[PDB]
């Protein structure tokens, strides 16, 4: 679909058997996901960006269905403000910008 | 014109008569600019980022030129590792995200 800028472009996405809000985000290059119940083995990574950097489990390979559009890919858990979907995801689903 | 984003999504924009580059950031709710020389005077306000809290410098009715695009704006000058221009000012260009 198209969406403007007037309001937060969220999106609702199902992971893991679970419903969660998410932001579309061109500003990140990876998806981070608030803390949450998701099953396999993972790895300690860290990403920084405004005010600071923030330790997050690596998980590849994860089936992320965003608005009906699925894509596997990796996910980020960690302390986040918000869910973000990133660049990494948004090119999977065709999402691009234009003005 | 149409980004996709297999690469960050950077434009080129003028402000205070300098050229810098900026990250086109669907994510972001406000401009943070890094520090720069800008005349007027501000109010001081912190921002929440992935990582925590940054103090920052506002300007209000500030020009900058997106590409050909100008608009007018508030625009936020701290210690963001990455200009950015957020939804504050993708709505004047009329920029929009399509999938
Ligand atoms: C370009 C960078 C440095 C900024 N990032 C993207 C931005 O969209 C980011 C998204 C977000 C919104 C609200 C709360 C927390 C995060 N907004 C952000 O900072 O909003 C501030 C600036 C003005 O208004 C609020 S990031 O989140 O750090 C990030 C970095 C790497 C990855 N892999 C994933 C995310």
């Amino acid at each position: 679909p198209q969406i403007t800028l007037w309001q937060r472009p969220l999106v609702t996405i199902k992971i893991g058997g679970q419903l969660k809000e998410a932001l579309l985000d061109t500003g990140a290059d990876d998806t981070v996901l608030e803390e949450m119940s998701l099953p396999g083995r993972w790895k300690p990574k860290m990403i920084g960006g405004i005010g600071g950097f923030i330790k997050v489990r690596q998980y590849d390979q994860i089936l992320i269905e965003i608005c009906g559009h699925k894509a596997i890919g990796t996910v980020l858990v960690g302390p986040t403000p918000v869910n973000i979907i990133g660049r990494n995801l948004l090119t999977q689903i065709g999402c691009t910008l234009n003005f």
